[PDB]
């Protein structure tokens, strides 16, 4: 019996547990359950993702249809906390790929230098995702564009870093708690203000969705930066 199937979403999981293949065997990043399946000389190790921490693990168990984030993929994680989502991407992108986690915190930031000492594929990035040019020498062109900063410009953010970062033909997955953005308006004028923005930076949605029931009026939008010439 095959306890734990490959997700349709490569370096994904299930287990009905969201699962990433632990990149360090042995170790918990937030107490999360791990679950380790041995079978003669093989063995393998997967980690619970929980959908009520992580906005990723929300929309993948909501049905999105691309995350961009797989083996091999070189992601920049703006607003990456103390490292409960990023762990879970750098499972996903494994040896070969590359997350820079982005994070201007000094608290949260020193949970991330601690989580990337047993990740050779997590660069902590402890500075403020507005002012890009204070770490540009840092950051190799990415794949992918993560974000989950919270803050009313975040689409300006992003799509400075994207212009800084991404490469052409790239995807962003955005994050968007629509009160952090205007908290006096709906989230679907949040959501659509947001969207319409995001074309304007040449970062064009290819899918929405929001996160019931593990958050409220809370989006993730992925699509493809197309920039001009
Ligand atoms: N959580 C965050 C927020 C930001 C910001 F907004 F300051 F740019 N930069 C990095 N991490």
């Amino acid at each position: 019996n095959v306890m734990v199937e490959p997700h349709r979403h490569e370096g994904v999981f299930i287990c009905d547990a969201l699962v990433t293949k632990n990149l360090v065997p042995g170790e918990s990043v937030y107490g999360e359950k791990r679950v380790s399946i041995s079978e003669g000389d093989d063995k393998i190790e997967y980690r619970a993702w929980n959908p009520f921490r992580s906005k990723l693990a929300a929309a993948i168990l909501g049905g999105v249809d691309q995350i961009h984030i797989k083996p091999g993929a070189k992601v920049l994680y703006l607003g990456a906390a103390s490292g409960t989502t990023v762990s879970h991407v750098s499972d996903i992108v494994g040896p070969d790929g590359l997350v820079y986690a982005v994070e201007f915190s000094h608290r949260s930031g020193r949970d991330l230098i601690n989580l990337a000492k047993k990740r050779t594929n997590i660069i902590p990035v402890i500075e403020d995702a507005r002012h890009p040019h204070k770490y540009r020498m840092l950051i190799a062109m990415v794949d992918v564009i993560f974000a989950d900063v919270a803050q009313p410009d975040q689409t300006r953010i992003v799509a400075l870093n994207a212009h800084t970062f991404l490469r052409n033909g790239g995807h962003f997955v955005i994050s968007i708690k629509a009160n952090c953005i205007d908290s006096t308006a709906s989230a679907e004028a949040v959501f659509a203000s947001e969207v319409k923005k995001m074309q304007q930076e040449n970062m064009k949605p290819q899918e929405q969705l929001t996160l019931e029931p593990y958050e409220r009026d809370h989006a993730v939008v992925v699509g493809v930066y197309r920039p001009p010439p």
